[PDB]
């Protein structure tokens, strides 16, 4: 039985048992606390089939993140409350934000054109190195922050924690998100971290295993209920495959054309606010 049925069952559960709760901007959601789903990565790829998921932008944004870019324009050229500073956000400089954290966590930030080699902890290279040096390690963990939180406090809570896990030649990944937007973010995140798992697995000589997605505040924005009610009447189709087209060595060497989705036949796009 389909992994996508988990996602559908969770939409249904929120629209049946979710309670009203407002987000940051006093905007309204249906919310349930604590959920999880598992998607096999073995000989398939969890790109949701009940609406067409924007795969090329999942890929391109992950590449931007892997590059550690803080330049909005290095992504914008793919067509895909955070504020401080006049000349710099005209520029497109986002500050020490997003992928900066995966590749240079904790480095004093200069500008977006600066050279940061060997500055701060490279969480991502560290995960890859640990998988190679000690596959049993229970600490293969990479965190991400909402940029808005960084200036806001000391020891600010992560938005996402990712933990990899190896047994019997299989690479699994668990993504824990302190909140998840079920209509828009969640399918995008499932594909994004399954893609990352496929990349790490490839450069470390392992086979992808499971992607496990865990949420704290799983929620549906009031304005997505109706389109989601309609998405629920669609029957999932077999997940596609992801194929890597070249042999790749190092996680920074990956390019968009290294990747090819196969047998992807989704139901039409659903637009949600
Ligand atoms: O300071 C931290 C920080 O500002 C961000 C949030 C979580 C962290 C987690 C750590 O394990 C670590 O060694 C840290 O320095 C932090």
């Amino acid at each position: 039985p389909h992994g996508e049925l988990q996602y559908l069952g969770q939409i249904q559960h929120i629209l049946r048992c979710g309670v009203r709760k407002d987000d940051r901007t006093g905007t309204g959601t249906l919310s349930v606390f604590g959920m999880q789903a598992r998607y096999s990565l073995r000989d398939e790829f969890p790109l949701l089939t009940t609406k067409r998921v924007f795969w090329k932008g999942v890929l391109e944004e992950l590449l931007w993140f892997i590059k550690g870019s803080t330049n909005a324009k290095e992504l914008s050229s793919k067509g895909v409350l955070d504020s401080l500073g006049f000349s710099t956000r005209e520029e497109g400089d986002l500050g020490p934000v997003y992928g900066f954290q995966w590749r240079h966590f904790g480095a004093e930030y200069r500008d977006m054109e600066s050279d940061y080699s060997g500055q701060g902890v490279d969480q991502l290279q560290r995960v890859i190195d640990t998988i190679k040096t000690n596959p049993d390690d229970r600490r293969i963990i990479m965190c991400a922050w909402n940029p808005r939180d960084l200036p806001l406090m000391a020891l600010p809570p992560c938005h996402a924690l990712c933990q990899f896990y190896v047994v019997n030649s299989e690479l699994s990944c668990q993504l824990y998100q302190r909140s998840g937007d079920m209509g828009l973010g969640v399918p995008f995140n499932i594909a994004s971290y399954a893609l990352l798992t496929y990349m790490i697995a490839h450069i470390t000589g392992l086979k992808p295993g499971d992607f496990i997605h865990t949420l704290g505040d799983a929620h549906i924005y009031l304005n997505h209920i109706e389109p989601l009610k309609i998405q629920l009447q669609r029957e999932p189709r077999p997940f596609p495959k992801l194929r890597i087209l070249r042999k790749v060595e190092k996680i920074d060497d990956f390019k968009a054309e290294d990747f090819q989705i196969e047998g992807y036949n989704p139901h039409p796009t659903i637009k949600m606010e």
